């Protein structure tokens, strides 16, 4: 599993469950093409977005719908979404774990890249 | 000053100086219209992006060129950039300070919204 | 001002106001000798803790009373406090700004060290 | 497993391996008593510190030796250590995952508490 995302809620100290996200890949003509999508599970994780074969070199964008997450909890948050944009697999295949830590007016994002 | 950005470098323990960024407003056709840009000062701050009259309600994106910053320092970064996307002034004009804390494989962004 | 602390609230998107903290210096017997304290202003900042003459090399601890802050806001926190422990002035006097970003179940602390 | 710690390196985008930490519990007389210790594995995780039976209610402190971690990589970091202090099990037994994200001049810590 070459691309996984984990989302935590910094207010409750819990996984952020049922958070929707879409992944995009930059095409040769510079547009963002839809690549994969999913929502976080009860553990705050989203697995199975792609395969080693499909996940070729390129620039990818993960757009995490954090606004809908907060709104369903009654909160009007600052950010519309949390976006993570990165070049992947430039030196060969790697495994990427993207973590997002959510607060109503702040988010943090971290990448763990393994070989 | 309705919109200010402050950037810190978590590797060196300093303001992040000469960080370039662009501010976009979302157009009617859902494309991003650039409208302001600048680079952070010796204090890591960028002021004077817009004015209260011009800074009307809408969705705004700040794209911070973190990759160029880390490249200029000889340090390999993960992200292409750090984006902050938010709806402004939904309850009337506010002063926004966007605070970004940068590491090569992680960043955080926080909004301090004052009235 | 050799030592300043700035605290932000990631839930409300604001300076964290009236946050109490104590500064300790490590004694010869490895106990913590209190020597300064204060509470953050309307801007979330605490200035005037020490002076350049008094702020000699040594190990210092800032204990930020985050639990009281969250309790005063009616929000359940995880931590008893946020501690920052550091050796000061190891290469000669520096100006230290300690920046703390607070959420109920997460915090970050960053040092901006200028010369 | 009621108490686990995970440590990541924000510079390299990797688990922080072989990071030492000590856990303490506040005694009835207010002193910190040694509770458990260990070092992070190749995955940046430390498991098996305690048991459900042993991990009674109380105030606990995790002192993570982040300075030694950075020094072994050639870096003189800001913090002496990263300390996480918290009341545990106040409403019955819970499972605690403490995460720490390390940069030379910044650290973040998060708690995920599950029932």
């Amino acid at each position: 599993c070459p691309l996984m995302v984990k989302v935590l809620d910094a207010v409750r100290g819990s996984p952020a469950i049922n958070v929707a996200m879409h992944v995009f890949r930059k095409a040769a003509d510079d547009t963002w093409e839809p690549f994969a999508s999913g929502k976080t599970s009860e553990s705050g994780e989203l697995h199975g977005l792609t395969t080693e074969e499909e996940f070729v070199e390129g620039i990818y964008k993960v757009e995490i719908d954090t606004k809908s997450y907060w709104k369903a909890l009654g909160i009007s948050p600052f950010h519309e979404h949390a976006e993570v944009v990165f070049t992947a697999n430039d030196s060969g295949p790697r495994r990427y774990t993207i973590a997002a830590l959510l607060s109503p007016y702040s988010y943090s994002t971290t990448a763990v890249v393994t070989n």
